[PDB]
This record gives C-alpha cells, sequence and structure tokens, in this order.
C-alpha cells in the first residue's frame, strides 16, 4: 500500500490519519492512530 483507494476514501472523508498516511507518509501516524486505521483498513500491518 502507497495510496490505497481505501486511503483516499477515508481521507475524502476527513479521516485525518488516512490524510496524513496517505499523503505525508504511513510514518507520519501514531500507533494510535495506525490502530484505528487498521480496525477501518482491515490492516494487520
Amino acid at each position: 500500500m502507497e495510496n490505497d483507494p481505501r486511503v483516499r476514501k477515508f481521507a475524502s472523508d476527513g479521516a485525518q490519519w488516512a490524510i496524513k498516511w496517505q499523503k505525508k507518509g504511513w510514518s507520519t501516524l501514531t500507533s494510535r492512530q495506525k490502530q484505528t486505521a487498521r480496525a477501518a483498513m482491515g490492516i494487520k500491518l
């Protein structure tokens, strides 16, 4: 995942985590944001 469409949907929804994850890079989220993301995106990473 570099710019996944799911991430774009959330970022368009106003999901700050996805907005950051997509644009600023997946590094820029904290564990809680990534963890929130894992729930929405179904991510195991």
